[PDB]
């Protein structure tokens, strides 16, 4: 039932419920001759919506607004960006067009704007140091340290103990480390032990790419770091 790179076209958007009140969208995109798949949340607060990453570009950004208006109903008021790279910033300037009001860490917004990227409006604040969480809204936003990039944040959704880990935590079937061009391997071990210690009730982890599984999702994700 949930959606793989063979069922979406380029510039089309899927949504999957994986609780009350939570969503995952799920977008695709080609770089080169590669073709991926790319995931992202939904959270219901009250009548409005939090949306966590976008769908990795422009297009892409614009079709998962007219899905979510089709499938649920309630405005995005509030969007948070998981990491710099355009699978999480690409489309934030789709956002603000549509009235969206965009986080993400400081140092996510330094580093997209190095990296020539989108950049997330506003700042959350008080989420410099390994450890540090904020709450916001129905979830709480979390960064464990350096893993996949040195800026990439968690989100868990307490009420229903959904874990999205984006890019930073690997699907089952994924046994190479991937883009490790901003990764910081050494570091990568003892975030997730972090992420562990954190959330240890979680009962569903969603990867930036993939299916999602539980937790075992994240000790798997330090044997393919090696
Ligand atoms: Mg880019
Ligand atoms: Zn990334
Ligand atoms: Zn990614």
């Amino acid at each position: 039932e949930y959606p793989t790179v063979d069922d979406i076209p380029v510039g089309e958007v899927r949504l999957y419920k994986i609780g009350d009140g939570v969503w995952s969208h799920i977008a695709t995109q080609k770089l080169g001759d590669t073709v991926y798949s790319s995931n992202g949340l939904i959270v219901r607060d009250a009548d409005e919506l939090l949306l966590i990453d976008t769908a990795w570009g422009a297009k892409n950004t614009v079709a998962l607004l007219a899905e979510i208006e089709k499938q649920i109903g309630l405005p995005v008021t509030r969007s948070i960006s998981t990491h710099f790279h355009d699978d999480r910033v690409g489309g934030v300037d789709v956002l603000r067009a549509a009235g969206v009001a965009t986080y993400t860490s400081p140092l996510t917004r330094q580093l997209a704007e190095a990296a020539g990227n989108e950049v997330p409006a506003h700042s959350l604040k008080a989420l410099s140091s390994s450890g540090d969480v904020v709450r916001f809204g129905p979830v709480e936003v979390f960064y464990p340290g350096a893993a996949h990039s040195g800026d990439n944040l968690v989100v868990y959704v307490p009420a229903v103990r959904v874990l999205f880990g984006g890019c930073a935590v690997h699907e089952a079937s994924r046994e190479s480390a991937g883009n490790v061009a901003d990764a910081n391997l050494a570091e990568w071990p003892a975030t997730i032990k972090r992420i562990q210690q954190r959330y240890p009730e979680a009962e569903v982890v969603i990867p930036g790419h993939g299916l999602p599984g539980g937790l075992e999702l994240l000790q798997h994700t330090t044997n393919v770091v090696k």
